[PDB]
């Protein structure tokens, strides 16, 4: 079910996306929890050349703070869309940079659940053998 | 040239990259100034699928703070490499998302100089739609 | 167990990667089958800003021939690596542009098997517009 | 001017894009000349994670054929849009993978002109340099 740390991430990313002007360029926020308990937030940057999803912005934000390993991450869409699953590219970046991470997604009953990244990319390509 | 604002960007970005462990994944920092005078920082996230350069992380960090227009931006590499010119992808995202921005690059003498983004993408493709 | 049309894909992509110079930039070949019976090939283009995987080159090659809907796709690595699973970015693009497609991956016994793209991106992010 | 070589690359790219159904996903074609006397074509694959531009599909298609060095490249938009300049990400990939290449862009009078790739990325970021 819904733990406190999980709930806090959802709350943090929701507040971030709700606080900013409605935009088609900046339309999703993410929040991640680090091993040491810090939370890092970000929003996406839309671009046809592969502007970062919100989760990638969060990864650079976390790395800028020397956060180390991230344990959980969630993305929240604008306009009351709620939890969005990480896109395939996010999943690959997460698997390669934070193999221990979980992402919050909606389960088969619509309920938020924290899932190991490996389960979100079955038979995953692993970069560098 | 070298007006206090830009000198400060170089300082902030240099401080950011020197404060984190040496890494091949997180190896460049960026700092941008917003129109209202705030500074935003970030580091890159290396990935073969196009992990964001440090400047793209900065864009998403500024956007998360509702910073609006960014007016200047610099990237500083780790291991005392100093100023790095924005890559071509960065130039395109900057042109499209912050067309009034300047990027700090090195001139012929290897001295910091702030250049209009359009001068870094001569005959630039301008994204419509 | 697979079919024999999917077997043809493996053979074609194997022949492709073994017919070019060994390269760190161009290291994977792909082949896809169109509903109209044609086979399209491609090799990856490595770049830190997100050079396309071999599958994405295949998509553009198929599109350039007005192929329509692709039904199956496989990647074969150089250094005699055999089948590589689509990376998470490939999976997202495939889900979004050819939602009916299957990808050939290695099963537990190390043998080629065709899997629906949706199975490779569970709880998938649904790109709209 | 309009050299026979320029004119042919433009015609090849134009024919390619004009030959496929009008599409928001596949909307630009590219053609490149190789030093070994071949021409390679491709169309873009639009995706928010950074689906390749037409030029990158061309690079993977050239690589698939063991083309080696490409000497000139052009992109042509659908719906009679004519020549499109390479986007900044294309300029970066081209500078890094084919530093000798020229791109066809429009000049001040709207006429086709071939320019060295380095002219399109002044003060260029030099990958692993
Ligand atoms: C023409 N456009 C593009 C408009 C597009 N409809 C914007 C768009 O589709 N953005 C989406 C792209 C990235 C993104 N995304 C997706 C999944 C995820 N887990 N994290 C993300 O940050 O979510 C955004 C979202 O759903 O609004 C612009 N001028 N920006
Ligand atoms: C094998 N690798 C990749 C190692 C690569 N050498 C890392 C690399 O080349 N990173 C580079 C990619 C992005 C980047 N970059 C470049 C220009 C710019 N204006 N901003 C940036 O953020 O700067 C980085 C840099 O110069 O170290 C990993 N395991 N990470
Ligand atoms: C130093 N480098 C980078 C060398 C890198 N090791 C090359 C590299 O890892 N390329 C990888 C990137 C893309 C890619 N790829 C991956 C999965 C997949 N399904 N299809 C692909 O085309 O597979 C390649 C592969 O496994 O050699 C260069 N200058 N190229
Ligand atoms: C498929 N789409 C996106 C619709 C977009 N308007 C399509 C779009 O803008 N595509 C553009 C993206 C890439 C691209 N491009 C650009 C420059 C260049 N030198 N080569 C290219 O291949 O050219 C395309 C073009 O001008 O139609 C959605 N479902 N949102
Ligand atoms: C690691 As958790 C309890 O925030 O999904
Ligand atoms: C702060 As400035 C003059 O480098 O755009
Ligand atoms: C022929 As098949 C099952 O690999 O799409
Ligand atoms: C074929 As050309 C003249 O644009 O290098
Ligand atoms: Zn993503
Ligand atoms: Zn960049
Ligand atoms: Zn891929
Ligand atoms: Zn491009």
């Amino acid at each position: 079910p819904l733990s406190q740390e999980e709930s806090t991430l959802i709350e943090r990313a929701t507040a971030t996306i709700n606080s900013i002007p409605i935009s088609e360029d900046y339309s999703v926020a993410s929040a991640a929890l680090s091993s040491d308990g810090r939370i890092f937030t970000g929003v996406n940057v839309y671009h046809f050349t592969g502007g970062p999803c919100a989760q990638l912005v969060v990864l650079g934000t976390a790395a800028a703070a020397a956060a180390g390993n991230l344990t959980c991450i969630v993305a929240i869409g604008n306009e009351n869309r709620g939890i969005l699953s990480p896109c395939g590219r996010c999943r690959q970046v997460l698997l390669d940079l934070h193999p221990g991470i979980k992402a919050i997604v909606k389960d088969s009953d619509g309920q938020p659940t924290a899932v190991g990244i490996r389960e979100l990319l079955p038979s995953g390509y692993v970069w560098e053998g």
